[PDB]
DNA sequence: TTGCAGTGCCCACAGAGGCCAGCAGGGGGCGCTAGTGAGGTGGTTTTTATATGTTTTGTTATGTATTGTTTATTTTCCCTTTAATTTTAGGATATGAAAACAAGAAT
């Protein structure tokens, strides 16, 4: 485990893809990545019956789609509320990241460092 | 009624941001095995140790040989007394040698 992990410090990632440029730290993503290009897929959703390369995404869908009374998320900036974690990533990357050069109003001469007060203005 | 100045509405394509699968990041827990590492048991020999038999060493007793001891028969040194043995006259013998006599021979 240790020898492991020394890589994610050092950068080794001494397992190749054969099949294109991509290279992992251990084993399992290596063989993780090969269902890609073999197409193989192992683990169905029992409910829907639809289709899933990876396993963690199926435990998503299920969660977000076969799934009654989950807690969401809430933004701590705004008062909009939005289901998956991740989404709630990308939307402070987009509307609550600090902005450097600023935004100036369309019709007015403000100017704005964030995204969320100038669509909000 | 119209031209002009200003408003209403409908669309649409952009713009935007949540939705979503895909995919990669660090880390937790299991399936299985090669390869030593050490520890314990068994076998082996072996080595110390012990006991028995044989022989070697030490001690004891008997016989032989050596040294000493008072006899003890030599033996040998020293007397006084004879028994040959020697020496010195003294008389007698003998054998010689002159001496006298007698006998040839010569002058
Ligand atoms: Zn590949
Ligand atoms: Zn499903
Ligand atoms: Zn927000
Ligand atoms: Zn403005």
């Amino acid at each position: 485990k240790l020898k492991r992990h020394i890589r994610s410090h050092t950068g080794e990632r001494p397992f190749q893809c054969s099949l294109c440029s991509y290279a992992s730290r251990d084993t399992y993503k290596l063989k993780r990545h090969m269902r890609t290009h073999s197409g193989e897929k192992p683990y169905e959703c029992y409910i829907c019956h639809a289709r899933f390369t990876q396993s963690g995404t199926m435990k998503m869908h299920i969660l977000q789609k076969h799934t009654e009374n989950v807690a969401k998320f809430h933004c701590p900036h705004c008062d909009t509320v939005i289901a998956r974690k991740s989404d709630l990533g990308v939307h402070l990357r987009k509307q609550h990241s600090y902005i450097e050069q600023g935004k100036k109003c369309r019709y007015c001469d403000a100017v704005f460092h964030e995204r969320y007060a100038l669509i909000q203005h």
